[PDB]
């Protein structure tokens, strides 16, 4: 519900070496609000995850490196996704949004002039790179999405 989710992985190996598809260790365990200024900071040390260290880090330098999960407002970024990253012979999984409402997970929206029709709403974990193991409602292995939509061409 609320959106469809799909995101690839070529390094099947990295996923099934670890068994969880990236290595994680989460902590902290605070509070958290998305306020209008969400000033929600955490515990006291100064680290990374979370707080504006984990935002700023991802807004400035690790611009969409893997700690969040991007995602266009359209259902069919799935095929647009997996053909323009040549995940056509690989890994790819499916995850759905309203498991993050319900894990209270945070999106960031950016938008695009209005006409292009079109937002990028980038999933904000609560935790870099894959917070939630669960959240794969669907995993498949793909090698090359023949026929189906082969009419002629």
């Amino acid at each position: 519900m609320g959106n469809f989710l799909y995101r690839g992985i070529s390094c099947q190996q990295d996923e099934q070496n670890n068994g969880q598809l990236k290595p994680k260790g989460n902590k902290a365990e605070v509070a958290i609000r998305y306020d209008g200024k969400f000033k929600y900071d955490g515990k006291a040390t100064h680290g990374p995850s979370v707080k504006n260290a984990v935002y700023a880090h991802q807004i400035e330098t690790g611009l969409y490196d893997g700690c969040y999960i991007s995602t266009t407002t359209d259902k069919e970024i799935a095929k647009k996704f997996a053909t323009s990253s040549g995940i056509e012979n690989g890994y790819i999984y499916v995850l759905n949004r309203d498991l993050f409402g319900q894990y209270s997970i945070f999106e960031y929206e950016v938008e695009h002039p209005e006409n292009p029709n079109e937002k990028e709403v980038t999933i904000r974990a609560e935790d870099c790179g894959c917070i939630p193991e669960e959240v794969i409602i669907a995993k498949e292995l793909i090698e090359i999405n023949l026929e189906h939509h082969h009419h002629h061409h």
